[PDB]
């Protein structure tokens, strides 16, 4: 239906959204003392959600074990055209003990950690242990294939977002990232500075109409917000609209559905959906 500028409706442990084009995965952990990824009824997605399997209980869903009073949380996901990445941030006592990416699959499970991926908790100042990134395939100078754009925080909500890209041939070498800094020093591939000054937590983002669109809790305000703009680099300066306030008793999640429209984008949260149109920059 028509809905106005910043109107948002609500339509009908830590879970994350993995979309392959036969299934939805809902990929969840447990965050004390296995990771199971429920196979989603795409038909019940709008149906006031239906679940038609799981993987991860017989054989567990990721290659690596969880090392005992450990636990294995999902913590982002990045789809480059068909391969799809989701972080897995390991913990101990709820703190971050490390962070490592893993190809995810479909029909099964064993999804295998992405070689040379693992880093500890203080990588990057401690803002790489929570990520959601999109592949834009627009030629640039740098790279004629274009750019996967990562935004990245700590998984403790802790932290503020910085921006990262890398070209689709390289996205797996987490070293190969170029972070994204602001202002007449900054640039492409350099240490990165906070999009902007507020504590975040879980993000998705998405490329809409040729438009970034972050869909994230900010845990300075506790509200799941969305920010539309033109390019990631500007996602700081976008306005803000405010989809669940904290509305729902402490929010958390922010998928943005792949059918989601610059007008209307369908948002989960917990699973409960929000269609919302955002405020655009212009």
């Amino acid at each position: 239906p028509p809905l106005a500028p910043g109107q948002v409706l609500r339509i009908g442990d830590l879970c994350e959204f993995v979309e392959f084009p036969s299934q939805l995965l809902q990929v969840c952990g447990d965050s004390f003392a296995a990771p199971v990824a429920l196979h989603v009824d795409t038909e019940s997605i709008d149906d006031p959600v239906r679940y038609t399997g799981v993987t991860g209980v017989g054989t567990p869903l990721l290659a690596d074990p969880t090392p005992p009073g450990d636990s294995q949380l999902p913590a982002g996901v990045v789809q480059i055209n068909r391969r799809n990445y989701l972080m897995v941030t390991t913990t101990k006592d709820l703190q971050p003990q490390n962070s490592r990416l893993v190809r995810a699959e479909a029909a099964r499970g064993g999804w295998q950690t992405v070689s040379g991926s693992r880093r500890n908790a203080a990588y990057q100042d401690g803002r790489q242990t929570q990520i959601s990134g999109y592949y834009d395939p627009v030629p640039t100078p740098d790279s004629p294939t274009g750019w996967v754009y990562i935004v990245a925080d700590s998984f403790t909500r802790g932290e503020p977002a910085v921006l990262y890209r890398a070209t689709p041939e390289s996205f797996t070498d987490r070293s190969r990232w170029q972070g994204w800094a602001g202002g007449p020093d900054g640039g492409w591939n350099k240490p990165p500075t906070p999009l902007w000054p507020d504590q975040l937590g879980e993000m998705s983002i998405r490329q809409i109409d040729g438009q970034t669109v972050l869909s994230y809790f900010n845990a300075s305000t506790g509200n799941m917000e969305v920010r539309v703009a033109h390019h990631p680099t500007s996602l700081g300066a976008a306005p803000v609209t405010t989809v669940v306030r904290h509305r729902l008793a402490q929010p958390y999640g922010g998928y943005i559905s792949p059918g989601s429209t610059i007008d209307e984008l369908r948002i989960f949260v917990s699973v409960i959906q929000f269609a919302v149109n955002p405020f655009k920059p212009w």
